[PDB]
């Protein structure tokens, strides 16, 4: 997997499951087209989002359903989503893991770029 | 100041300053119109960005411009930007503090709600 | 203020009120002795901690008491406190900020050091 | 793995390499004894600190040797060290993952708790 996603929950020490992630890939006119989705698994991450072939060079946007997470555990969170918008690629397939740590109130998003 | 964003550079120890901070609230069709903009100085906010009586309830969008922030420091970051979206001001006026904390391949972001 | 200490609660998107902060400064025979000691205000700040002129060179800890603040909040904490240590004002004086981000299984800390 | 401790670097978005991970476990006396040591690998990650037989009961630390680390990357640090502490396995074996983000003047820790 070249592109992994991983979601942590601040208040419980848990990952977060069942959290929705879209990722977009800018198009040739600027629009964000859908590139994958995914919603995440026991272990706070979504299923496979894409192959190395079809994670081509390009301006990547991975937005994470952070509201609609909080609000079905009874929780009011601040944030209507949170996102990462990055280029990916430009210099040869990289692997990326995406890690976000959220909390009601705050988040915080890191990247790990690898060698493949 | 109803609206206050505070930008932290986590490899210096130091305010960001002269970092580009934009303000969109959501129109009527849900496009981004513009509200406010401002540049970071010394204390690594900007300078007033709206009065209580414009900052009406809505759907606002914070933007940070952190790439261009890192660029100008001879480093080159992962994150196109950083963005903060979430809904205000609809049970009454609150402040709100926007706190965003900076690295090259990583950021937080918090928000602190008072009463005014 | 030399040494300013600042304790968000991120669950609540508010100050942390009524954490107790704790000093030590480490001495010649590398016990930390007691240096100063302060319970955050509404504003999640402990009143004036030292002085420029007590504050001298040397290696410090600062301890936030996060269990009890969140036990006291009915919430049960992963973390027995969070500690900072770090050297200060080896350089001449410095200002410095303490930034503690809490959550009941995670927390960030930052320091902002500027000149007086 | 009961005790798993994950150290990432948000300067080069990458895991940090070759850092110190001690553990000590609080004594009937209350001093901290020895429990368990390693250096992170190349994932970020020390070799097996300790099996779930000897992971009993008790108050632990965590001391993750930032400074060290940064100072071995030409980089002047804030922070002398980094430390968790925590009371572990009080209702049955738990794994724990203890994961720490550094920035030269930053870092969060983040605790996922999992059952075996
Ligand atoms: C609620 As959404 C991040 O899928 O537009
Ligand atoms: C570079 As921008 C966040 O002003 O579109
Ligand atoms: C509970 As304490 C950080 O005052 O030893
Ligand atoms: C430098 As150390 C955290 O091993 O005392
Ligand atoms: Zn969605
Ligand atoms: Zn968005
Ligand atoms: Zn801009
Ligand atoms: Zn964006
Ligand atoms: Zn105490
Ligand atoms: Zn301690
Ligand atoms: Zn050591
Ligand atoms: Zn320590």
């Amino acid at each position: 997997c070249p592109l992994m996603v991983k979601v942590l929950d601040a208040v419980r020490g848990s990952p977060a499951i069942n959290v929705a992630v879209h990722v977009f890939r800018k198009a040739a006119d600027d629009t964000w087209e859908p590139f994958a989705s995914g919603k995440t698994s026991e272990s706070g991450e979504p299923h496979g989002l894409t192959t190395e072939e079809e994670f081509v060079e390009g301006i990547y946007k991975v937005e994470i359903d952070t509201k609609s997470y909080w609000k079905a555990l009874g929780i009011s969170p601040f944030h209507e989503h949170a996102e990462v918008v990055f280029t990916a690629n430009d210099s040869g397939p990289r692997r990326y893991t995406i890690a976000a740590l959220l909390s009601p109130y705050s988040y915080s998003t890191t990247a790990v770029v690898t060698n493949p």
